[PDB]
């Protein structure tokens, strides 16, 4: 199968391991990428 255990720097593999341009703010940070500004955030 495929496995799923996002840390950061690959914190999540879709359609974006992290928010597209950028991150908010207050989101949920679930791991930040190597893209600087860029984090597993989900709005609210």
């Amino acid at each position: 199968g495929i496995i799923n255990t996002l840390q950061k720097y690959y914190c999540r593999v879709r359609g974006a391991i992290c928010h597209p341009v950028f991150c908010p703010r207050r989101y949920k940070q679930i791991g930040t990428c190597g893209l600087p500004g860029t984090k597993c955030c989900k709005k609210p």
